[PDB]
């Protein structure tokens, strides 16, 4: 029996474009830099920052590129949610 796999499956975003490449189509002149980076006994913890429309959003993932994905989604869900009227919103 197996009970073990190497996680190769890739999460994306609102569309099948991958949040990073998608955001780079939705907006141009973006910035992707590293904020936090560490690796423990069995788990990883990376945090990347993305600049969209001058606004900086930070996301955390198990590596740089996955952290970029969450950072991008952080901007996408805020700038391009495509949702109806807003009854609840902070920023």
């Amino acid at each position: 029996m197996g009970h073990h796999h190497h996680h190769h499956s890739h999460m994306l975003t609102k569309h099948g474009k991958n949040p990073v490449m998608e955001l780079n189509e939705k907006r141009r002149g973006l910035k992707y830099e590293l904020i936090s980076e560490t690796g423990g006994s069995h788990d990883k913890r990376f945090v990347m920052e993305v600049e969209v429309d001058g606004q900086k959003f930070q996301g955390a993932g198990s590596n740089k590129k996955v952290a970029k994905a969450y950072a991008a989604l952080a901007a996408l869900e805020k700038l391009f949610p495509d949702t109806p009227l807003a009854l609840d919103a902070n920023k």
